[PDB]
């Protein structure tokens, strides 16, 4: 079916969440081994948030080569992204290894440092000019360069520098700030807005690395901003832009992350920003 009538179909048959359960026994389930061993359980948030091992980001180091970081590859949009959870106090230096390692342009934050009142990942880049941050255990240093703040996300950018060779790169933080400690937005307008500044910045484009993109877990709000974004890069490409499914693109990209959309009122959201997204294209 197309999908702004589907939406409504939907709607009125109140079929939100025999919907949202039909993907989750639809989707694929992958081994997750090196997520498990017992040596990585300080570098995972959640127990049940874990990557699958054929798609997994690997970092350059012998040591030990874990992050908890999934490459997903579109191949019909030919758009790519990583998606991580938040870091943690003993992966910030690994987080920014990643950057650094896979060439990219921009990281875009979808949470709060605190939300309902506990800590949802680190504070993991400068909040002064001044006060810069080295992480010594991968030899990085990370200074904040500018901000600018509006009233739905803020824009920063960061100057990251490998200690090692004295290169330096400028990375874009693209940190939407307004999405409610509960449940969705009410309009998908703040959110689109955003998705089209961060590709307005050049950072979702062939010329860079994959985008990294994380909320809490790497889930569920980053799984909103991926399907969002390639469904309507989908819609610009093809003949039939009513052809596009995003039921079949949300089961596609599972193939690389598990979880991706946590709940019928995340699946309904994206459902919302596509159809209004693609009245604004044209
Ligand atoms: C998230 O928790 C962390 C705490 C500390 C570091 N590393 C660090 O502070 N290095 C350092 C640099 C300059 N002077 C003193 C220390 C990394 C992460
Ligand atoms: C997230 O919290 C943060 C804590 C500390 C820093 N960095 C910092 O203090 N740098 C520093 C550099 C030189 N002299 C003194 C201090 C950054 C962020
Ligand atoms: C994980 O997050 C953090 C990592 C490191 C720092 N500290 C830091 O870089 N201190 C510093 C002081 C003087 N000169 C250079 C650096 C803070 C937070």
């Amino acid at each position: 079916m197309e999908m702004e009538k589907e939406f409504e179909q939907i709607d009125k048959s109140g079929s939100w969440a025999a919907i949202y359960q039909d993907i989750r026994h639809e989707a694929s389930d992958f081994p997750s081994r090196v997520a498990k061993l017992p040596k990585n359980k300080n570098r995972n948030r959640y127990r049940d948030v874990s990557p699958f091992d054929h798609s997994r980001i690997k970092l350059h180091q012998e040591d030990n080569d874990y992050i908890n970081a999934s490459l997903i590859k579109m191949e019909e949009a030919q758009r790519s992204y990583i998606l991580t959870q938040g870091p943690l106090p003993n992966t910030v230096g690994h987080f920014w290894e990643m950057v650094w390692e896979q060439k990219s342009r921009g990281v875009v934050m979808l949470n709060r440092v605190m939300e309902k009142g506990s800590l949802k990942c680190a504070q993991y880049w400068p909040q002064k000019e001044e006060k810069e941050m080295i992480f010594e255990d991968t030899n990085l240093k990370l200074t904040l360069i500018s901000e600018d703040i509006k009233s739905y996300y803020t824009v920063r950018q960061l100057e990251l520098e490998n200690l090692t060779t004295q290169e330096t790169r400028e990375i874009l933080h693209f940190h939407y700030t307004t999405w409610p400690d509960f449940g969705v937005p009410e309009s998908p307008a703040s959110f689109l807005n955003f998705l089209f500044k961060v590709r307005e910045s050049g950072s979702l484009s062939p010329e860079h690395g994959p985008v990294v993109v994380h909320c809490s877990a790497g889930i569920g709000r980053s799984g909103t901003f991926c399907l969002a974004d390639t469904c309507l890069l989908l819609m610009d490409k093809r003949k039939d832009p009513s052809s596009v499914d995003i039921k079949k693109v949300l089961l596609e990209m599972r193939k690389f992350r598990m979880g991706l959309i946590q709940t019928a009122d995340q699946l309904r959201f994206s459902y919302l920003a596509v159809i209004e997204g693609a009245k604004f294209i044209m």
